[PDB]
DNA sequence: GTCGG
DNA sequence: GCTGATGCGCA
DNA sequence: CCGACGGCGCATCAGC
């Protein structure tokens, strides 16, 4: 991490901007800021060298003069030194508590975990189950596990169907060591009219065997919930969402939800080049959506050679 | 906050 | 009771 | 100087 001490900064403010001022385009803007230093090769030396890269501005060139000079940002500092930001920043790290909720508590003086823990009646069902699972919540994935709970998945969904299609992306398909949690892409050959339950089977059986554990969100296309290998030293409980998606919008889902958001970006920033316009579900000419039976195939269309999921962080 | 308009 | 309004999390 | 900057599925609940 050549520049982690300025990106550190650079997000650490953009938390603060999104969950304390409520100001999702700087937090948006720091994000970028910081992305774009993370891909930078070189070590920074200065503002006015930082300020060459899209992204960063005036501003955030004076913040990291200062902090290349001093080691710290007197923002920051303050920042961390009030009690209503800083309690609000920490409550949102609670799965559930947003910068609206985290505000309304905080004015009420509840700022910690223990008067979370001390105020169950004025928590909904999902922030008691981030607050049951703050920790475990936080905690990363080792890949080895992971590669043990997608058996888990691949197995109970055959169970329910032989022809469901379930692929893990995220950081997992990219060959990353560990991830921050389970991201599940399913597809079945019926759905591209309508039928209710083609979700609701998967849950259902990965809940009958124990794996999902808890359910924080549950529609007919988007499942959200908790989960947890079975058993020693218990394994920490973790995050799952599944998604169902129409076949016929496969692979702009997984090239999608495969991960580097940074690589969407720019797979983003090439399309609207030779006139195209990807988003999750499709690509289009906008016109009608072109046919897609690959990844390569959305490649294909801005020319651009196939990456396969283990290269696209960037 | 940053950048194109 | 209802539901329009709003919050929340997520590549 | 100034406006654009991603949208949506699902849950809750203030104000009828
Ligand atoms: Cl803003
Ligand atoms: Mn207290
Ligand atoms: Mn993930
Ligand atoms: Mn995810
Ligand atoms: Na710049
Ligand atoms: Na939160």
């Amino acid at each position: 991490t050549l520049n982690g001490g300025i990106t550190d900064m650079l997000t650490e403010l953009a938390n603060f901007e999104k969950n304390v001022s409520q100001a999702i385009h700087k937090y948006n803007a720091y994000r970028k800021a910081a992305s774009v230093i993370a891909k930078y090769p070189h070590k920074i030396k200065s503002g006015a060298e930082a300020k060459k890269l899209p992204g960063v501005g005036t501003k955030i060139a004076e913040k990291i003069d200062e902090f290349l000079a001093t080691g710290k940002l007197r923002k920051l500092e303050k920042i961390r030194q009030d009690d209503t930001s800083s309690s609000i920043n920490f409550l949102t790290r609670v799965s559930g508590i947003g910068p609206s909720a985290a505000r309304k508590f905080v004015d009420e003086g509840i700022k910690t975990l223990e008067d979370l823990r001390k105020n169950e009646d004025k928590l909904n069902h999902h922030q008691r189950i981030g607050l049951k699972y703050f920790g475990d919540f936080e905690k990363r994935i080792p890949r080895e596990e992971m590669l043990q709970m997608q058996d888990i998945v691949l197995n109970e969904v055959k169970k329910v169907d032989s022809e469901y299609i379930a692929t893990v992306c995220g950081s997992f398909r990219r060959g990353a060591e560990s991830s921050g949690d389970m991201d599940v892409l399913l597809t079945h050959p019926s759905f591209t009219t309508k039928q209710p339950k083609l979700l609701h089977q998967v849950v259902e059986q990965l809940q009958k065997v124990h794996f999902i554990t808890d359910t924080l969100s549950k529609g007919e296309t988007k499942f959200m919930g908790v989960c947890q290998l079975p058993s020693e030293k218990e394994y920490p409980h973790r995050r799952i969402d599944i998604r169902l998606i129409p076949k016929d919008q496969y692979y702009c889902g997984v090239l999608y939800f495969t991960g580097s958001d940074i690589f969407n970006k720019n797979m983003r920033a090439h399309a609207l080049e030779k006139g195209f316009t990807i988003n999750e579900y499709t690509i289009r000419p906008a016109g009608e959506p072109l046919p897609v039976d690959s990844e390569k195939d959305i490649f294909d269309y801005i020319q651009w050679k196939y990456r396969e999921p283990k290269d696209r962080s960037e």
